[PDB]
């Protein structure tokens, strides 16, 4: 084109030589051009037209040698033509970059000199890049960070630029972008793992927040309704909670922004106070309620360790829990003892027209009783867990299996019960069948209650790995066995003599496979005698199977269990406190108004001036790093 | 590598046209007068900062 291409070269390339010539020349035609379209002709000349992308943004996505050189030329060439209003403060257009600009380049290019020549020439410290490649759908689609310059800069690891764009006056430091997110909402979207990153994300989440001096940012919600502490909680940073949830600022004049206090301490012995603002369920959506109903992620048993937690699911088993665990145990075990008297002594001559669970003939007082409560309880469950069955909505099956096995068992065992109470007096004889049911899947269900206690309760969390893990692939490959053995030494079996008709028991394939599943038992005789055609070949596949069954299968599925218990053995405590966490909350959203405050947890303290908050007391004892307890609430130590 | 076996069972078994369809890599021009083809893998790294000077295309993403 003779002006255009050979610019967005010589930026490039590192050509400042030719650079000086061809800004002459770009003069040299304006001369000639009147003195009212110089600034629109030059944006048109310094554009691409068709990305919006100008020569000050192709001279830092090339990075060189020459780079600062180029930045200072074209810049001073954009003051004297008065254009360092929109040419600096140019964006791209397109669709995937729209908002992104030259200071958005630098920060990422890691050029701090080149960024603070742009600050100082007038570039806007508070664009918003919300082109599609930086509001991404699928992490490998591109890369999210918040928009805004100061967040680039916090979320690639640039301290000293992070500290020049606070400084700066115009930087609000409170915008929020497309999202709704914060600076501090997208710490929490980019934070990883230790082992991943490094704890950089920790370090600028604590200098951003002490800067600014205020509790503005962690109290704003995103457009999801959420602050950047219960965004931590939903996507599963362990490491930014545990900082949040545990922050000393020792630094008097910024003490009020913490939620850690150390209200005394005496030598070693020490006693802190753990805000609990919006992490006790007080509120609708705290951070306790998020750790255990979160399906979403894969480390919620590292999460309730964290100490105010840990500490707060304690005291709730303490008060209330513990003793509604006890009742619910109650009422659920002398509901099946009522399940099978009423079955096992049933009127079975007669062909039981008093059907059981009938409410009939005059009364006796156990016999009344006992069929109103199970019929009660039994609607009780159904209601229930046919409304807590409906909420958690089961997305995936890997949900249903580890958050809400225990739940179905119990819709199961009501509804059968319900099922069989209309096929009594109204319909045909398979009343029985599923009333059979209902108690020995209630019987058996009863491993539910063994987590109140801890040893029980990590047991039952191994059984439940065991099945998953080892039982359902053990038991798959054993029938393909026992059905493929079993037709194959069925078909064999001439037919009986009319003499004798038992000349055989793998007469058939149900009966092959019956004797078959008897010798894996241990349980009956074998006689090889059995009226075949081929006795040798006969003998071979009865071996075959015992080979493969008795010596190999069931010895390799005890060693594949000691690697499934050496690994399980390591979190089956955690996941236990998961269960029995979600059995307390539950419990919790059961109870009345007046009963919920009395158990109300916490208690209020005077952490600064003017500032009364609800806080958890725990005692610790600390002999490693001696110092003088400068910071503290009450000089006075111990209680009262 | 019992799996791998498989798949290329499988493809020493498809006709030539079914073949050429189920070809793997997009042709790019990593070089001048160099089109080659290659297969693209997207990664995310975040310990040793730097500035990427060397690369083929400055306007990032797909497209
Ligand atoms: C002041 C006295 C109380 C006043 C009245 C308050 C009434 C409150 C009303 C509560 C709900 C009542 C209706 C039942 C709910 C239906 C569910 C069901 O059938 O089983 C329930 C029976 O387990 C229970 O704990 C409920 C029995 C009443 C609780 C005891 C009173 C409150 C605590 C008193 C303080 C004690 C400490 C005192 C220390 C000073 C729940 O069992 P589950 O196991 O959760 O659910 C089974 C299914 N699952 C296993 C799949 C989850
Ligand atoms: C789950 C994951 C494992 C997948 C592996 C799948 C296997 C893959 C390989 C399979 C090998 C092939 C075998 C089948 C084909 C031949 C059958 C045939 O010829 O006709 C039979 C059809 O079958 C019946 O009638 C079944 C009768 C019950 C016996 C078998 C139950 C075993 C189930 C297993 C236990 C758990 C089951 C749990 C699920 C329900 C005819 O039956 P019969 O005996 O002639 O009846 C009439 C004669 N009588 C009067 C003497 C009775
Ligand atoms: C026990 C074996 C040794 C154990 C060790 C295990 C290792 C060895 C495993 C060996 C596998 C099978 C062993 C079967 C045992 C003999 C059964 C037999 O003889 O049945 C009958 C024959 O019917 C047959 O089917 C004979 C065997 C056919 C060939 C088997 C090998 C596959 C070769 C296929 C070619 C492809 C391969 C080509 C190369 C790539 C006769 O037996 P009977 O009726 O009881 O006899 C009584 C006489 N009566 C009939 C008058 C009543
Ligand atoms: C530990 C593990 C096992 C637990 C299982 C429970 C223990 C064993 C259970 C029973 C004993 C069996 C012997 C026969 C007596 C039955 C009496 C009876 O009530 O029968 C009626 C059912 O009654 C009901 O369904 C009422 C429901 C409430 C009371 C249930 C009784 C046991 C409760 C506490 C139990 C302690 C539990 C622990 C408490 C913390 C109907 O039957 P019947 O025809 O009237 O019966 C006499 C028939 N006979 C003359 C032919 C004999
Ligand atoms: C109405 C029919 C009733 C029949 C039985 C009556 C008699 C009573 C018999 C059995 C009930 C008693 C056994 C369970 C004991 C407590 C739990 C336990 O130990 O661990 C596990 C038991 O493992 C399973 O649930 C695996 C799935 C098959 C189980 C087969 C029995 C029950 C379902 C029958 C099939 C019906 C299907 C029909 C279509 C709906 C817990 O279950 P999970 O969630 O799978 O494990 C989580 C694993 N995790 C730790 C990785 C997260
Ligand atoms: C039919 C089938 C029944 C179902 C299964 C029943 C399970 C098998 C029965 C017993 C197993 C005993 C194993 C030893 C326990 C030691 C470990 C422990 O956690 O101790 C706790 C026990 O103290 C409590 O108060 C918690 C349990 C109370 C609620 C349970 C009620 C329902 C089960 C009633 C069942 C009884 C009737 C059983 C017979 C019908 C200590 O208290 P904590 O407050 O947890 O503090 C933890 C402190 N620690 C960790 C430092 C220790
Ligand atoms: C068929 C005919 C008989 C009936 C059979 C029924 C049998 C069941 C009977 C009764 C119910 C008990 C069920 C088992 C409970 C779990 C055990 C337990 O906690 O062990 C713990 C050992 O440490 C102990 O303290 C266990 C000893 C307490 C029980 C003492 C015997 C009384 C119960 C009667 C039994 C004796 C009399 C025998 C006859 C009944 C190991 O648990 P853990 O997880 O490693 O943690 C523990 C603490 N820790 C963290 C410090 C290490
Ligand atoms: C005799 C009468 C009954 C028939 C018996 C035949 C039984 C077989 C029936 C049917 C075929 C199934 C064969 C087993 C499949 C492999 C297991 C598997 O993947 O285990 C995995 C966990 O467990 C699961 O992933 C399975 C849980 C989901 C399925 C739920 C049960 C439905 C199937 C019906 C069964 C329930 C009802 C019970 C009755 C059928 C463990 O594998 P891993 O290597 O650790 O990796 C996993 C992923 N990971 C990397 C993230 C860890
Ligand atoms: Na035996
Ligand atoms: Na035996
Ligand atoms: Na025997
Ligand atoms: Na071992």
């Amino acid at each position: 084109r003779r002006l255009k291409k050979r610019i967005f070269a010589a930026v490039s390339e590192g050509c400042v030589e030719e650079l000086v010539e061809l800004l002459v020349e770009l003069q040299e035609l304006c001369r000639r051009r009147h003195d009212e379209d110089v600034p629109d002709f030059l944006m048109h000349k310094l554009t691409a037209s068709d990305t919006g992308k100008t020569c000050l943004m192709k001279a830092l996505l090339n990075i060189n040698p020459n780079t600062k050189e180029i930045v200072r030329i074209l810049l001073a060439f954009a003051e004297e033509n008065d254009i360092l209003g929109r040419f600096i403060n140019a964006e791209y257009t397109e669709e995937a970059y729209e908002g992104q600009t030259a200071l958005n380049i630098a920060i990422e290019r890691r050029q701090g000199d080149i960024a603070a020549l742009l600050i100082a020439a007038g570039a806007d410290v508070n664009a918003h890049a919300k082109g599609a490649f930086f509001n991404p759908k699928y992490q490998h689609e591109g890369f999210y960070f918040g928009e805004t310059p100061l967040a680039l800069a916090a979320c690639t690891n640039q301290p000293e630029i992070v500290q020049l764009l606070m400084e700066h006056e115009q930087t609000d430091i409170t915008s929020r972008d497309s999202r709704g997110n914060n600076i501090l909402h997208a710490l929490v979207t980019v934070a990883e793992d230790f082992k991943t990153q490094n704890d950089f994300v920790k370090r600028m989440y604590d200098m951003i927040l002490l800067r600014s001096g205020n509790w503005e940012l962690e109290t704003t919600r995103n457009n999801d309704g959420l602050t950047p502490l219960q965004l931590a909680a939903k996507m599963g940073k362990a490491e930014i909670l545990k900082y949040i949830l545990s922050r000393e600022i020792k630094e008097k004049r910024l003490r009020s922004l913490s939620r850690k206090f150390t209200d005394w301490a005496y030598g070693p012995v020490s006693s802190s106070l753990y805000d609990l603002t919006n992490v006790d369920t007080t509120t609708d959506n705290s951070v306790l309620e998020i750790t255990v109903y979160n399906t979403n992620i894969d480390n919620r048993h590292e999460m309730l360790t964290l100490e105010p937690l840990h500490t707060l699911l304690h005291m709730k088993w303490k008060k209330f829990a513990k003793h509604m665990f006890f009742l619910s145990f109650c009422f659920y075990f002398f509901y099946n003892i009522t399940l099978t008297l009423v079955s096992y002594y049933r009127p079975r001559e007669e062909e039981a027209i008093p059907h059981p669970l009938a409410l009939t003939h005059k009364m006796g007082w156990l016999q009344l009783l006992g069929r109103m409560f199970v019929l009660i309880w039994a609607m009780c469950i159904s209601v229930k867990e046919g409304i807590a069955i409906f909420l958690l909505r089961p997305s995936d099956l890997q949900s249903i299996l580890s958050d809400a096995w225990f739940h179905f068992v119990f819709f199961i065992q009501a509804v059968l019960v319900i099922l069989s109470v209309f096929l009594y007096l109204f319909a045909y004889k398979e009343y029985l069948a599923c009333l059979v049911l209902a108690m020995a899947l209630g019987w058996a269900n009863m491993l539910y209650y063994t987590r109140g206690f801890q040893s029980m309760g990590m047991y039952s969390v191994m059984i439940q790995k065991v099945i998953l893990h080892d039982v359902l692939k053990f038991l798959f490959v054993y029938i393909v066995f026992l059905l493929g053995f079993g037709v194959a030494l069925a078909s064999l079996i001439e037919k009986c003599p009319k003499d004798n008709k038992d000349c055989s028991s793998y007469g058939s394939f149900s009966d092959a496979v019956l004797e078959l599943f008897k010798l894996t038992i241990g349980l009956g005789d074998l006689n090889i005698q059995q009226n075949s055609k081929y006795p040798i070949l006969f003998l071979f596949l009865l071996i075959t199977y015992v080979i493969l069954t008795f010596v190999l299968l069931l010895n390799m599925l005890i060693a594949l269990m000691g690697e499934t218990v050496e690994n399980v053995s390591k979190e089956s405590e955690r996941i236990w406190r998961l269960q029995r966490a979600r059995t307390i909350l539950e419990f919790e959203k059961m109870l009345p108004e007046w009963l919920r405050s009395r158990f109300r947890m916490g208690e209020l303290c005077k952490v600064a001036e003017d500032d009364f908050r609800l806080c958890l007391r725990i005692n610790e004892v600390k002999w490693t790093e001696w110092k003088t307890h400068v910071s503290f609430l009450n000089e006075d130590p111990g209680p009262v």
